[PDB]
């Protein structure tokens, strides 16, 4: 009878046992991305759990990824390579004809020069890593290999000959060979680690945004049967629009019924291989426009603005896009606000919202002796290629930039100037890029009924902070009527001296002035323009919001939105493939 | 132009890490193949590379494979579970009913023994390891996973209930946990760690002998075009013959224009899953005979022999395969030779050579219960089941058996008794099996024109101890007359007890005797036999040789033949499964 | 392949299937799709047994019961490997037999 609970417990231990062997095992992996940005390069740690079974490989579930922390701010590579040629290339080979050969002695310097910054991101990961993990989860990373994926955004799509190429190879080499200390087993490829493009970053940030809100599933959303009795299976995407420091993205869903002009072309993101076919077929307008950044458009703005004697009246350029009570000198060099009230502008050329258009409307540039045309194209801009870059990146006649603080004015220059030119600058041709110039045109030939999302620092914050100022309301969701009065009351605040520093006197609060803030209704204006755009579309997104990060099921945050999760979801979401490059081959190859 | 090797010193080194990251790298690896057999359980470790490529994933260099070293000889599994049976089991457990439920109690114990035996062959495994392979190897073998594959040959096959598959679960469980001080990631799954049939050890012997030989490669040897007009692709195979303890196993190819008998099929290799189908298909024959095979021919022989009234005179049986001068107590147990050279025979009922058959042949086993016809086929092979174990060992009245060192009578006997019965034992059926039931059969109605290999310890020994005495040429191919030449003088040798214990006195040399080889004629009558048949049928081989190791034609040692080889390939061939199995799920799985 | 000999187990397999499916049983899709006590996903099918009994021959053909433990003489048949019924199909694992 008591020989009878022996025996239960016998049949239980081959139970267990059996039961171990025949069912699915998760173990947990990290996977960092590096950030590399044109100010800075900084990494981002996340967490995954793996699952394999006895039968078949392993897989990422990617409903698990979260954000584990993002990093320090460290160097940007485009300051990496430009240190590096102005200790080696001579003193002017920005300026003079650069002779590339003689460059090849100095390689050691490079790589030098990119470990001391790999060494560091490697160990600020590290330092993450070691914070946030359990006991448990640090032995399971540890075994499992840890991905890297670095990209680099704006910074480095400049340089041309080979250098960007070698520094590449250096970077991946140096991030295959991490330290053996801590047991973190780092490893890239040149699939993951890679420059990506504007328009990448934008389709990433769109993988990014209808994942971790559950859009792209496993299973479809629906499978009906269509109007010539056949099974047509719909997932029920998400558009997304970013404004970043560089560029704004914007890639959205396609309509049914849409007819494209020639020259414009819908992104099958199957077809090009950025998800994979057991998901529905996804085509996409992608649009990534380099004047509509925040840095490169304050730079445009006053070139084009500043330029025009309407706004220039006696030597005086009167901005009003910027707050009334903000005195400045007048060049697209970077602002600085003192501790007591003294307003600064950067002189260095690289430190400069023109630098990067002008570098590209260069005689330097293979781009513009290629084409005649695009030389042209870019002298309306009023960035002459023939003239030198000092010339470029001022405006003549022009002693002091002064704020008018008039959202109207503001907003109708923004309008003109930004949103929709008459004369746009070239717009890049590409897999991923479906052709537009700007926005104006994307929502007069290719408008979308799908749902909208805006995203951005500066975005974000605009708004929010108008929330939080009692000027919108708390369910704000998009009216222009509400955008436009709110709008008109924050930008016309006047900035003041009370004796600690220099702030934004509101109707009921008093907001710092920093440099990231004092032009802040110019972005405003631009939110204001591209509502407007998709309320005068043919088809209107059904609805809007703006977000930032994106929280889980359990209530607390998975992750950023943005291009980050996007990289790993490239790689991540094609099952058979990861598996052979992440775990078949994966740091083993390394040894 | 000086500093101008200081530009090719930097072209070098970004040429090198590029290189280094297209290229594809190999890493060391170790798999170790468990033998668990009749009468011991032995590790055999193998060393092989593996090839990874980026946009790829990671595959072992079939030919790169090679044994490192045989382990030492521990406890058979059959032992194990007699022992825990004794302990646990009803007194006289194999001669009473089962009621198998209350054993459950002592899973524990079960969990206890295979714990001593498992961490014995792991340690063994270890200290091979550590002895063979250089600091490098070592390196690398820790961080790929070693591959475990534990086989069950003979000696386990006759349990019945849930006693062999929950010793394998445990048997696995322990694999699948390696002490983690020396760091030899050992693991295993249900696939890989198994009991196999017979027939299965033939189909690895096959494939091991075609592999070493260069006979699998990836590409097929000849492209033809048939008159058909039909694009043909096709191996030369080899075909096998291993006579081992347990068993004897035929396995060649199919020849091209066959005809089957409706009770027999080809088994083809891709089909039923033992070879890739990217190999030419390989259509083969392929046999296990239980009667054959060293321990239970032998067995078999004794009991139709003296049951002979032609052999029998008084209490004294007369064996003609046995040397003149060699006399021992009429029984099937294990001779041993003492010091002094007294032939004794083991009265234990497991140390005998019949005790294999008598237990399928008994009224215990279901499977005579199942057919009452193979009640018939017992009785007839002299094993009647009614009858206890202790009647089915013995023969009534014989007290002694005297050999009469008779070659021809040796070979007549071997003949009719084993190598063609009239009413043989009952044959295997299964997938890997094509059905004959004696070898007679098998060249009278499959015959074919592909060269052959023998290979066993009993039949290279046969061939060498006579080449060792000058009675065979050093270059002997397999040729009949000469053969039996030298077998005639050879078995017709005195064996005569000197100081020294026990001699046989040929012509010119004496051979040592020893319980391995009083009883070699029959063996030697064994291969007479098996050229006989080869040479009758309609098709005849060749060419025939006598094989045991394999070792590249570049110096020496690669692999030893024997089914050892075939279980890796089973496995390793199907490059994409492997891929899964032992490098994203493998060891990892094991957390 | 279409015009040939068939043997009574075949005889017997296509019994089988000609039942299952003018039941309605054998459908593109599966009947049901649950997930078992190891979280695997599995489908199948509620598919019936036939007793064919002719002139020559009795045929009998059903699906292998889920736990069952066959004598090593004996072996279950499946409609997949031996090519009676597509992959797509949940496998059919099935006793089969054509008595003389």
């Amino acid at each position: 009878a008591e020989t009878e609970k022996h025996i239960s417990a016998g049949k239980a231990r081959l139970q267990d046992l059996r039961d171990a062997e025949r069912r699915c095992h998760d173990a947990w992996q990290a996977i960092v991305v590096i950030d590399g940005g044109s100010s800075a390069t900084r990494t981002n740690v996340f967490l995954a759990k793996t699952r394999s079974c006895p039968r078949g490989g392993r897989h990422i579930d990617p409903d698990s990824i979260r954000l584990l922390g993002a990093g320090k701010r460290f160097a940007g590579l485009r300051g990496v390579l430009e240190s590096w040629l102005d200790a080696y290339a001579g003193e002017d080979w920005e300026s003079r004809s650069v002779d590339s050969k003689r460059l090849f002695q100095h390689v050691p310097e490079m790589e030098d020069s990119a470990r001391g910054l790999m060494q560091l991101l490697e160990d600020d990961a590290v330092r993450i890593l070691d914070e946030k993990l359990t006991e448990e989860q640090k032995v399971q990373v540890q075994a499992m290999g840890v991905p890297v994926l670095l990209c680099s955004t704006a910074g480095v799509r400049d340089f041309h000959d080979w250098y960007r190429e070698a520094l590449f190879v250096i970077l991946r080499f140096l991030i295959n060979h991490p330290k053996p200390g801590h047991g973190y087993k780092f490893f890239t490829n040149p699939e993951w680690t890679r420059p990506i493009t504007g328009a990448e970053e934008g389709l990433y940030a769109f993988l990014a945004l209808n994942h971790l809100s559950g859009r792209l599933g496993e299973d479809p959303a629906r499978c009906y049967v269509d109007e010539y009795g056949m099974k047509q299976c719909r997932n029920d995407l998400v558009g997304v629009v970013e404004v970043g420091g560089a560029s704004t993205q914007i890639v959205f869903p396609l309509q049914d019924g849409t007819a494209l002009p020639s020259s414009i072309r819908a992104v099958n993101l199957q077809h090009e291989r950025f998800l994979p076919s057991r998901f529905p077929s996804a085509d996409v307008i992608s649009v990534s426009f380099m004047q509509l950044g925040v840095a490169s458009s304050s730079g445009l703005f006053f070139k084009e603005l500043c330029s025009n004697a309407e706004f220039r009246h006696q030597g005086i350029c009167y901005n009003p896009c910027i707050f009334r009570g903000f005195r400045q000198a007048c060049s697209a060099g970077d602002v600085e606000i003192l501790p007591d009230g003294t307003i600064v502008v950067d002189e260095d050329v690289r430190k400069n919202k023109l630098k990067p258009v002008a570098t590209y409307c260069s005689a330097n540039n293979p781009e513009i002796s290629f084409k005649a045309m695009n030389e042209i194209q870019c002298r309306v801009n009023k960035i002459d290629p023939t003239k030198s870059l000092a010339e470029r990146l001022r405006i003549d006649d022009c002693f002091q930039i002064v704020g008018t603080g008039d959202f109207d004015t503001c907003q109708a220059q923004v309008e003109e100037l930004l949103v929709s030119p008459r004369f746009p600058l070239p717009a890049n041709i590409e897999a991923a890029s479906s052709g537009f110039e700007s926005v104006g045109q994307v929502f007069k030939f290719a408008s979308t009924a799908s749902p909208m999302v805006i995203t951005g620092g500066a975005m974000y914050a605009s708004i929010s902070t108008m929330q939080g100022l009692g000027l919108l309301p708390k369910d704000f969701q998009g009216d222009l009527e509400q955008l436009i009065a709110a709008s008109r009351t924050y930008c016309s605040s006047p900035v003041v001296n009370n004796g600690d520093g220099l702030v934004i006197q509101l109707p009921n609060a008093e907001q710092k002035l920093t440099s990231m803030n004092y032009d802040l209704c110019k972005t405003i204006a631009l939110t204001v323009s591209l509502l407007q755009h998709m309320e005068a579309g043919e088809h209107k997104p059904s609805s809007i919001s703006w977000q930032k990060t994106v929280v889980g099921p359990d209530g607390k945050p998975r992750a950023d939105l943005g291009w980050h999760v996007g990289a790993i979801l490239h790689r991540v979401l094609f099952t058979e493939e990861w598996g052979r490059t992440a775990y078949e081959t994966g740091f083993t190859y390394n040894m």
